[PDB]
């Protein structure tokens, strides 16, 4: 009935099977809460690895993927891959891909719709720049993106919509719970008014950006927060804080 | 003196652990030219799997990575990762990067710098497109592309030059005999004029755009072509058929 908290680890570019051998690890050995859904996002490269090496409770989902199953796309990976290998997520829309590598929201929408179509869950992020949010127009640009995603929605029950403000990844600025749960309560409405009440009901809506064990059980706490995306913080053992940041 | 024959298959994205496996299997059964340098670039994805399978004689490329060590890139790999699963050489300016993903020059030039500075060999690719080649601008477009690539080189003996017309990649059409024999030709006159006599006589020059077991031979035999990057046909029995062109 209550959504379960979701918690989500992007590593980034970071790690080679050493380091990232000894972060998995130490996550299989933690007591990590039985109510906390935990997600880790590994590098291409290491998706099979990082498979192969964590406890199956715990989910892996790459980092990206393209439009179609196969095909003259030099660089790329599709979804036939990544379930291949056995992970059951992607990230898709993150603000690295959007605004260092120039994706538009009608690719990241034709992304979503390719991965859910294959059976893959999303983590489908969004989120507004400084210059947008001093110029009042944060609803404006988060509906859009938002729009973007869920007009290429069929099934909601493996989407997970991330909120992360541009300004608050890899800054060490953090968003208030308040900042947090106005746009939160803003998108859940928007999901109830432009989809309907039981996807509203249902959709985890996660917040990314300079989460750490200081700051989890604040923002944890808020009512329309449900998780987290981490990025930094997910490279070390405050790691397990985050994920039991209910208790 | 003389230089090694080079030929490298780029599966672009396609495959899965099945079916790689049997290209695999087919490619380490086969009897190979000892006289034949040869390359397979994997997905990204299944680059630690190709480079366990693979016997020690044929190397292994990832088809992209991108210019720094570690950092907040998602979705992004560095060379220090490749190194890491045991590749030997990165596959760099492949058209697909520049055309459907809008990868720059001066970003490739960068690259380029980087992955050699890792200790990665690098197949660097040019060509130009059917426009640019019917208003008869083939060699302004390539020099500009060359002249990118090498201002970011320091040793050229870890570094392949693959000239691919767009206009022949992945669509049947291949550049005469003579064509790429004339290009090749003004390639290797420009190494010589602005870098040195010994980096042009050394370098490999190969070539790519839609070759396959029909063609390779007719090609190979030209006096400036050193090899090839070949796509499709790389997928096929008679890649084994191209790797041994000389013979």
């Amino acid at each position: 009935a209550p959504r379960k908290f979701f918690v989500g680890g992007n590593w980034k570019m970071n790690g080679d099977k050493k380091s990232l051998g000894e972060l998995i690890h130490t996550l299989n050995g933690a007591k990590l809460s039985a109510d906390t859904e935990v997600v880790c996002g590994a590098p291409s490269i290491y998706l099979d690895f990082a498979r192969q090496k964590l406890d199956a409770k715990i989910g892996v989902a790459a980092q990206n993927c393209y439009k179609v199953p196969k095909g003259a796309f030099t660089g790329e990976i599709s979804p036939a891959m990544i379930k291949d290998i056995g992970a059951a997520w992607v990230i898709l829309g993150h603000s690295e891909r959007r605004h260092v590598f120039g994706e538009s929201d009608e690719l990241i929408g034709q992304k979503v719709a390719h991965a859910l179509a294959e059976g893959l869950g999303v983590i489908a992020c969004i989120g507004e720049k400084l210059d947008e949010r001093e110029a009042g127009i944060t609803e404006k640009v988060v509906f859009e993106q938002t729009k973007a995603i869920a007009d290429n929605v069929k099934d909601w029950s493996k989407v997970v919509l991330a909120y992360e403000p541009v300004w608050a990844i890899g800054t060490g600025l953090w968003a208030t719970p308040q900042q947090a749960q106005e746009v939160h309560e803003k998108l859940r409405g928007w999901l109830k008014s432009h989809v309907s009440d039981a996807v509203a009901q249902s959709t985890r809506i996660i917040y990314g950006g300079s989460v750490t064990g200081g700051n989890c059980k604040e923002l944890a706490s808020q009512h329309d927060v449900d998780g987290f995306l981490v990025g930094g913080a997910s490279l070390k053992p405050e790691f397990v804080d985050i994920i039991n940041a209910k208790h």
